[PDB]
């Protein structure tokens, strides 16, 4: 649907949420079998998710009371756990039920839902593999988080190609495993600050684009969509962009994307669960094309938000 | 001598193991309170967890003496500056608290960890001025060994990793000591899979870097070699350089090709959590004659001697 329809609905739902006297309207967490306010939630100091960031995670959205692509996200964090040699510690059916219960209890209709699986209390260094499967899980539901605020999506945002940092390469850490080892991405955020921009686009140092601080990067040139095929998370928002492109008969190329190409793009946008489809209209301080949000970006934008109401991709939470 | 130094540790350990003090198992300092490390808790929303947005350092106490504490605290300050963190206590205060914790525990041989995190406000969408309410956690445990003492007589088994390479400096500055161990942890598993213990990571560009919590040192034709870049500037490594200089042994901090590991006369690792740790098997083959070598032994001896030298150590008052 259109930006104005999507956002006006969000604003109405928010304003209602903000008037709520339910303390869980600010979020809810599940830690050691108990529901607690996120500010009160605590984890063991000795959890290896803290002591060596030895964890994977995933993030799902709820929009207008509808979970979006929950099955796809759960499959992804099962794959991440397998790649990490972590045993996912709950039945999938159990996690699905608990997450829906959390969202319902909060009353939050537009939510950010985070699932974290850590190595647990026994570190890898000095352990037998069979002693490394008592793994911990933490669940968190918050009001929907925007990597680009609604008001900013109308006009687009300001990016830089980073020059003080490059993406951690796959031979150091497999970027298809969604992880919280953000040392490169965090530095990119600071570089953007220092350079008067907001969004860092990290290279691989070998002249190609990868991803940013919590989003994939998409270029549009001569009617074709391009996005990096390696060095990045296989985003489910990106997956959804591919679906919308198919529905619209727009060619999309998953391939190596040289940095040079960003400087001649007709359109650029970022994509992620925490915000959706986020246009970029300034790059390294200069306009991207004419400086306007472009027509293919808008088609993708509208189709992406329509998927949030499509029963093939979403289901409603029962708030009771 | 591996006899004198270890035998003392074993006696001190045996005494500690019979202690009735609850803190003989360790002690932590969290939000101004002393608690057992198993009971210690951190906020879920701390960015040290939520984005591993932190630095840390580790200091030892050996035989009741802090080793090179001031060097470690200087390093932590440098790591905080590089990370844009504001170290949240006076150095005098942290020194006093750490000594108080060690004394309260009764532990004579200790692993002491200091962690500084970004705190509760994440970097994205934040003004820099709002990112300086940074958190600190302190932890004292019984001394941890990356190579157990009895194993140091024999040496350990290393591999040059082939499924992982070290995070490059352009992705994260390895001179900032950090807990983003994704490469190092995978190296530990690779070593497991290959029937070894210690992973030596490359840079992918044919040179050695460091391993999973230690620096790498080669010895060839009487000269010591260790990587200059891509690694933490270890304080154990610093101490190796001091001992080499005291013994008139040539030590070169330079790029060290992987190839050279396959021809070394001796190899050892170095770290606070274990000291000087010989490697006598590499990729399943003996290093030289498969014996702990003479230069390694001289470095080991000198390293432990420094723990009693007032220039490098001071005694904790256990009251
Ligand atoms: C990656 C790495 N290498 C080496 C070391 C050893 O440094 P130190 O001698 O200061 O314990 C540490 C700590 C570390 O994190
Ligand atoms: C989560 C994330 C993305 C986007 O993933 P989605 O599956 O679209 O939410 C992109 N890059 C990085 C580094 C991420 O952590
Ligand atoms: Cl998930
Ligand atoms: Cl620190
Ligand atoms: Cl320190
Ligand atoms: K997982
Ligand atoms: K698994
Ligand atoms: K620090
Ligand atoms: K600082
Ligand atoms: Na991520
Ligand atoms: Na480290």
């Amino acid at each position: 649907a259109s930006m104005d329809k999507v956002f006006s609905g969000y604003y109405a739902r928010q304003k209602l949420l903000e008037r709520s006297d339910n303390p869980f309207s600010k979020g809810i967490a599940y830690v050691e079998g108990k529901l607690v306010l996120p500010s009160d939630a605590r984890i063991p100091l000795l959890d290896e998710g803290f002591m060596h960031s030895d964890l994977t995670y995933d993030v799902i959205s709820v929009w207008d009371g509808r979970f979006f692509r929950l099955d796809d996200h759960l499959q992804r964090i099962l794959e991440s756990c397998d790649k990490m040699r972590l045993k996912f510690p709950l039945a999938l059916s159990s996690v699905k039920n608990i997450l829906a219960e959390m969202v319902a209890k909060s009353g939050i209709r537009d939510a950010f839902v985070e699932v974290i699986v850590t190595r647990g209390l026994t570190g890898v260094r000095g352990s037998k593999p069979e002693d490394l499967y008592n793994n911990n899980i933490y669940l968190l539901v918050l009001p929907y988080i925007w990597v680009m605020a609604p008001e900013n999506q109308l006009h687009g945002g300001e990016a830089i190609i980073t020059r003080t940092v490059r993406r951690t390469p796959p031979g150091a850490f497999d970027p298809t495993i969604k992880n919280l080892q953000w040392g490169d991405l965090t530095k990119g955020l600071f570089e953007a600050m220092d350079r008067g921009a907001t969004y860092p686009f990290l290279t691989d140092g070998d002249t190609n684009l990868t991803e940013g601080s919590g989003f994939n990067i998409v270029l549009v040139k001569n009617g074709i969509i391009y996005t990096p095929d390696r060095g990045v998370l296989r985003g489910i928002t990106r997956k959804s962009v591919i679906d919308v492109a198919r529905a619209n008969s727009i060619d999309i190329r998953l391939e190596v994307v040289p940095v040079e190409q960003a400087y001649h793009s007709d359109e650029i946008f970022m994509c992620t669960t925490a915000g959706g489809i986020m246009p970029i209209t300034l790059l390294d301080g200069q306009p991207v094309n004419d400086g306007q949000v472009g027509p293919i970006t808008k088609k993708i934008w509208d189709g992406y938000w329509e998927m949030h109401y499509n029963p093939a991709y979403s289901f409603p939470v029962d708030y009771g």
